[PDB]
């Protein structure tokens, strides 16, 4: 049951605070964005919400769609404030 979520960090100093792989053009094929590991102390990691598997869709309202893995990372790095992500998540956690 995959489910729309909006998820608010505020950057800390190592940045959100997780990892992303794929992107159109990637080395595993032309994917979506996906979080790949959500560090341990970091702000994505406080906030427990984002987690390995799901999908950013959009930042602060920009749209990833179609996006190559180096525009979401100048997307998501460049992006000032606080930022929302919506996420496209599933119920599933791994662990």
């Amino acid at each position: 049951m995959p489910q729309c979520k909006s998820i608010t960090l505020e950057r800390g100093p190592d940045g959100l605070g997780f990892s992303i792989v794929g992107g159109y053009g990637s080395p595993h094929g032309d994917l979506p964005i996906y979080v790949k590991t959500v560090f341990a102390k970091g702000a994505a990691s406080e906030d427990g919400r984002l987690k390995r598997g799901d999908q950013i869709i959009a930042v602060n309202g920009q749209s990833l769609e179609g996006v190559t893995h180096e525009e979401a990372v100048a997307i998501l790095k460049r992006t000032k404030g606080t930022v929302t992500l919506m996420v496209l998540s599933s119920d599933e956690t791994s662990v």
